[PDB]
């Protein structure tokens, strides 16, 4: 019922090319809604009701499984949180074998976060998947990140990314991004830094990113205006700043 159907058709064509898609649009347009529309269209197209990995920061885990609950009740939900006995009964819930596609299993849709992915890599190194969706991808901006190291060992062969602002421009986050989308082609960062600097950089990533903005629909949203409030230093604050500048 929106123009995100064109986006899902575009990424479906991009996946039909055989390379990995990228979504870099900000939050507010319903990226969860287009994600579940993508899941439903891929279940209708290739007849796949099997694994679908979701990685998400801890605040939006329950919101995403909630919208899973009252959007499409056809799939089966298997969350990943709790204590150690809850961890092992959830581990016995996804005792899967023989791979490929399944119809009747309780592991249809499942979510997790970055932390227990990082600290339980031995329990997730096996049982290989087909879809890798991680939301809010600004946390893999570090070049020596351990969670980056324990996601790079995955044989999932899918690199769909959901994030709002990938534009941190930290000269290695974008290199880690380009290494994430194509792992085989891009491995040397020195040659990446080796190869007018503003025009070429926009055509570097041109067939990957889709161009969408907030100012395209009719604005019932509110049209947020930044109202700066400026203060003057009080007596204790002035004395503390005098002391702090005396220490410097």
């Amino acid at each position: 019922k929106e123009y995100q159907l064109k986006g899902l058709n575009w990424l479906a064509n991009l996946y039909d090319q055989g390379i990995n898609g990228i979504l870099a649009d900000e939050m507010g347009l319903g990226k969860t809604v287009q994600s579940i529309s993508v899941l439903a269209h891929l279940a209708e197209n290739h007849n796949i009701w099997g694994p679908f990995l979701v990685v998400t920061p801890a605040s939006t885990l329950h919101n995403w499984v909630n919208e899973i609950s009252k959007f499409l009740p056809q799939f089966k939900i298997l969350p990943y949180w709790g204590n150690a006995n809850d961890r092992k009964v959830l581990r016995k819930f996804w005792d899967r074998k023989n791979l490929r596609y399944n119809k009747n299993a309780p592991f249809h849709v499942m979510v997790t976060s970055y932390q227990m992915v990082v600290t339980d890599a031995n329990y997730l190194q096996k049982m290989k998947w087909q879809y890798m969706i991680l939301d809010e991808a600004q946390a893999i901006k570090s070049s020596q990140s351990s969670r980056w190291k324990n996601l790079l060992s995955f044989h999932c062969r899918n690199r769909l990314l959901l994030t709002g602002t990938p534009i941190q421009n930290s000269m290695q986050e974008l290199w880690a991004l380009l290494h994430f989308i194509m792992p085989s082609l891009f491995d040397s960062h020195d040659e990446f830094n080796e190869w007018q600097q503003l025009r070429r950089l926009h055509m570097i990533l041109k067939p990957f990113m889709l161009r969408r903005v907030k100012k395209n629909v009719q604005s019932e949203l509110g049209d947020k205006i930044e109202i700066d409030v400026l203060c003057d230093l009080t007596q204790r604050q002035a004395k503390l700043y005098q002391v702090l500048k005396s220490q410097i």
